[PDB]
């Protein structure tokens, strides 16, 4: 699908059995999802941006269905205002920025 | 061009006669650049990032060249980790997300 940017590029995703809305973000290195429970071991990490840093839990090898496309990779779970799909998963679904 | 996301989508921008590096950021509503001197009066603006809200200076009708493409629009100046080209200017250069 070809997504224009007149508005936030939001899509529906499936993770850990729940349905959520997330932003397709080329500016985000890794994917970050709001507080939720995920299975497995995790390790703490700090990610920073506009406003500073937040502490997140790094879960590896998580499966996510992005707009009907399955993908595997690291997911950061923490107090983010919005669910963000980063480059680590955008690449897996073959997303590109065109102009 | 067609930009894959295996690495940060960085591009050269030309603003105020200077060459700078900037990130094509679909998850950013506005364009935010590091401290520098811009012409005209500014208005105050509050923007929200991953770590909270910050105060920036808004300059309108600034001429900016993004990867060789000329745009003219709003540019915010403040304490940002990297120069960010947000949706306000991406729409001007006709950028889309495809997959
Ligand atoms: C600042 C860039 C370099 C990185 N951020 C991505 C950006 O797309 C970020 C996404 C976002 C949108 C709305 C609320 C909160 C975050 N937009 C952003 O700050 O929008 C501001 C600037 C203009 O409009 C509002 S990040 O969230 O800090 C980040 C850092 C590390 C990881 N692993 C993932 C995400
Ligand atoms: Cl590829």
């Amino acid at each position: 699908p070809q997504i224009t940017l007149w508005k936030r590029p939001l899509v529906t995703i499936k993770i850990g059995g729940q349905l959520k809305e997330a932003l397709l973000d080329t500016g985000a290195d890794d994917t970050v999802i709001e507080e939720m429970s995920l299975p497995g071991r995790w390790k703490p990490k700090m990610i920073g941006g506009i406003g500073g840093f937040i502490k997140v839990r790094q879960y590896d090898q998580i499966i996510i269905e992005i707009a009907g496309h399955k993908a595997i990779g690291t997911v950061l779970v923490g107090p983010t205002p919005v669910n963000i799909i980063g480059r680590n998963l955008l690449t897996q679904i073959g997303a590109t920025l065109n102009f």
